C-alpha cells in the first residue's frame, strides 16, 4: 500500500521550540484613559450625549487602563469624519491605513527581535505573521518581508481576521514550525492598529462603546527555534504543550463583522464568567497531559487581558494570589488591550522584570508557566511554558 | 545562556511523512456554460451596449480552457443585488451576507465527503485548517466548520483568510507540519472559495478585471493528512516529502487583490505566465535537489494550479514538458475554472481517480514522485513534491 520507506527529506529538529528574541513597538500617540472620554466625545462631535458619555467615563475608570497608543490622531480623525462618525461608510481610508501601516508597525518589531538575537536576517526561514486589522493580497506577511529584506524563499503564513486569541495561536504555530525543520527559525509578528474599529458612540450599542475603552495598537515579535546555538542564541521561554478549546456555552459570545463601515465589535454573553467557569478543567487537562502537578500559584502567568473581570474572575475562581496576574495586568494598563500582540507584550515584560529583579529565572523565578490566548468562539488557547535559569 | 535539563518530547511526534488519506469535493449547483457566458454575463450587468469589450470577452471564454463553471450567484440571486451587478458600486455587505454563510457550507459538503471516504470517527479528527479567499470574519469559517461538522471543541483551529491562487499548495505546506510533529494528529483540510466576492460588471479601462470574470469558478475541496497511518484500517494516497515557497524575481506587483467596498478587486500589473514559466526552471531543480541530490519532469505526475490556460502552456513550453504531463490540471480547468486554492486538490482527486480508474500503477499516473504546484500575489510559488502509493 506504501512505496518503500525513506528517510525524512527534510530534517527535524529534537530540542523543543524555544523563545530566542522578544521585540515589541507602538504606534507615537499616547492617549491617557483619565481624559479619553472628553477626547473621545470631542472627536466625534458627540458632546450632546451627556448620559452616555457618563457612562464611557464610568467604563474607562473601570478598565484597568493608564495610557493606550494609536495610530490615530487627532488630525488624522478630522480629516477623516467617515470614521468619526457611528455608521458610516468607512471602511477604502479603514483599509488604506491599516494595509500599510501594520506591516510598518510589526516591522519595527520585528527588527528589534532580530537585533536582540542578533543573527543575520539570512537564517529566518519562516514567517508567521498575525493580525486583526485589514486584509490585502499580498498580505502583511509578504509586506514585512519586502520591508525587512529576508529570503525571498521564506516559508510564510499569513493570519487574518483572528481576534485576541491568536496570540496563543501563533505559538502553537511556530512550535511545529521549528520542531519539525531541522535549523528553522521562526520570525512571529502580531500587529494590530484600532482604526479598523474606531467609530463614534451610539446610544444603542454599549458593546461597541467597551469597544472604544478597551483597544489600543501595539506589535510584538518573537525568535522561535529549536536547538539553540549554545553561546550564540539565548533561550528565554519553552513552548512544551497547546492546546485549544471551544469553552462549552460560548456560542455568540464576541462577533466581530468587517463591514462598509469598518469592523464591528459584538458582545453577548457574560465572557469573563464563562471564562472563569470553564478555565480550571481546561487547565486540569494540560496540567494531567504535561507533568502525570504544580500548584496554580507556582507557575508563572502570561493571561490575555481581555478585560479586567477576565483577570480578576480567573484568579478569584482559581484562588490566585494577587500576584499571578500583576504581569498580565501590568500590560493592559500601560497598554491596554493590543488584541493577539497582549501575550508577547507580558511575556517580554515578564522576562524583564525577571532579569531587573535579579530572580532565579525568567519567568519570575518559576519553572513552570501558562500563557494563555481568549477570544472569539469563544477559543481558549493554552500554552504551557518552561522558563531558563537566571544568575 | 543556561538552559533546564532537558526532558523527553512532552507532545509525541510521529515519524512517517505526512500523508493524504481522502479526498473529497463539492461544488455549488449552478453550472454556467462557458461558450454562452458572455451572452449571459453582459446582459445581466447592463452591458450588451459595450459592444467591442463583449466580443473580447467571447475571445477570452473561448481561449479559456474552461467548458463550464459552478457558481453559488444564480440569475436570481444576482438580480436581488444590483449592487453587485455593477463594475463599482458598494455591495461589500451584501456579498459578506453570502460568504461567511456559503463558504463553510460548501466546505462542510466537501469535508463529509472525505471524512466518509476516511472511514474513521470525526472524532479523531485533532486539527482543523480552512483555506479560503471569500470573505472575512469572527469566529472565523474555520470555526463555523467545526460547528457544522460537529468536531470536538477542542479540535487545533488554523484560519487561513484572504490567501490567493497558491494558498493550495501552502495548506500542504502548514498539514505536513501539522501532522508529522504530532503523533495521531489528523487534519482536516478545507479549501473553499465563491465568486460572490469578486463578481462584477465590466470595464473598457479594466481588462485584467474581466479576466477574472472569465476564469474564475467556485468550489470546495478537503483532504484528510496524518502521519503514520493505520494498518488497513487507512489508507495512504499522496506522501508530502519537501515543501517551498518563494517570490519570484522581479515580479513586485504582478497579481494584487484589495477587498474594498465594492468587494474584492483584481489587478494584473504584470505577464504572469511569463514570469511563472521564467522562472520555475530555478524553482523546480533547486526542490528536485533537495530531495534526489534524479527524475526527469516527464517521468514525475503533475498537478499544478491552472491559474489560467497561458500559464500552463508555456510552463509546458518552456520546461519542454510532453503534453500529457499537464492533462489532468487541463481537465480540472476545463470542468471547473479556476477556483483559487481550490484547484490543486480537485487536481490531486482526479488524478488519483483517473489513476485507479485506468488501472495504472500508482495513484499519480504510475509515476512514483510528482510536484503539486501553486500560484498567487507575491508573485508566490508554492511547491510540493509528493511520492505516489502503488495500486495493482
Ligand atoms: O472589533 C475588534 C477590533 C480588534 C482590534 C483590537 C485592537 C487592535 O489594535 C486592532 C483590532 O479586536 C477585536 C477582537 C475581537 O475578539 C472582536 C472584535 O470585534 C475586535
Ligand atoms: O480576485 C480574487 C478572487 C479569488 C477567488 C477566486 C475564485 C473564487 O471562487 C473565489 C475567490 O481569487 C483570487 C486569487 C488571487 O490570487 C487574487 C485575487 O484578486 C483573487
Amino acid at each position: 500500500a506504501t512505496f518503500p520507506p525513506c528517510a525524512r527529506k527534510m530534517e527535524r529538529a529534537d530540542g523543543p521550540a524555544t523563545v530566542l528574541a522578544i521585540g515589541t513597538a507602538n504606534p507615537p500617540n499616547v492617549f491617557d484613559q483619565s481624559t479619553y472620554p472628553d477626547f473621545y466625545f470631542n472627536i466625534t462631535n458627540s458632546n450632546h450625549m451627556t448620559d452616555l458619555k457618563t457612562k464611557f467615563q464610568r467604563m474607562c475608570d473601570k478598565s484597568g487602563i493608564t495610557k493606550r497608543y494609536m495610530y490615530l490622531n487627532e488630525e488624522i480623525l478630522k480629516a477623516n469624519p467617515n470614521m468619526c462618525a457611528y455608521w458610516e461608510k468607512s471602511l477604502d481610508v479603514r483599509q488604506d491605513m491599516v494595509v500599510v501601516e501594520v506591516p510598518k508597525l510589526g516591522k519595527e518589531a520585528a527588527t528589534k527581535a532580530i537585533k536582540e538575537w542578533g543573527q543575520p536576517k539570512s537564517k529566518i526561514t519562516h514567517v508567521v505573521f498575525c493580525t486583526t486589522s485589514g486584509v490585502d493580497m499580498p498580505g502583511a506577511d509578504w509586506a514585512l518581508t519586502k520591508l525587512l529584506g529576508l529570503r525571498p524563499s521564506v516559508k510564510r503564513l499569513m493570519m487574518y481576521q483572528q481576534g485576541c486569541f491568536a496570540g496563543g495561536t501563533v505559538m502553537r504555530v511556530a512550535k511545529d514550525l521549528a520542531e519539525n525543520n531541522k535549523g528553522a527559525r521562526v520570525l512571529v509578528v502580531c500587529s494590530e492598529l484600532t482604526a479598523v474599529t474606531f467609530r463614534g458612540p451610539s446610544e444603542t450599542h454599549l458593546d461597541s462603546l467597551v469597544g472604544q475603552a478597551l483597544f489600543g495598537d501595539g506589535a510584538s515579535a518573537i525568535i522561535v527555534g529549536a536547538d539553540p546555538i549554545p553561546e550564540v542564541e539565548r533561550p528565554w521561554f519553552e513552548i512544551h504543550y497547546v492546546a485549544s478549546n471551544i469553552l462549552p456555552d460560548s456560542d455568540g459570545a464576541i462577533d466581530g463583522h468587517l463591514r462598509e463601515v469598518g469592523l464591528t465589535f459584538h458582545l453577548m454573553k457574560d465572557v469573563p464568567g464563562i471564562i472563569s467557569k470553564n478555565i480550571g478543567t481546561v487547565l486540569k487537562d494540560a496540567f494531567e497531559k504535561v507533568f502525570g502537578v504544580p500548584s496554580y500559584n507556582d507557575v508563572f502567568w502570561i493571561a490575555h487581558p481581555g478585560g479586567p473581570a477576565i483577570l480578576d474572575q480567573v484568579e478569584q475562581k482559581l484562588q490566585l494570589k494577587t500576584e499571578k496576574m500583576a504581569a498580565s495586568r501590568q500590560v493592559l494598563s500601560d497598554y491596554g488591550n493590543m488584541s493577539s500582540a497582549c501575550v508577547l507584550f507580558i511575556m517580554d515584560h515578564l522576562r524583564k522584570k525577571s532579569v531587573e529583579q535579579k530572580l532565579a529565572t525568567s519567568g519570575e523565578g518559576y519553572e513552570w508557566g501558562l500563557l494563555l490566548g481568549f477570544g472569539p468562539g469563544l477559543t481558549c488557547e493554552t500554552v504551557v511554558l518552561r522558563s531558563v535559569p537566571l544568575a
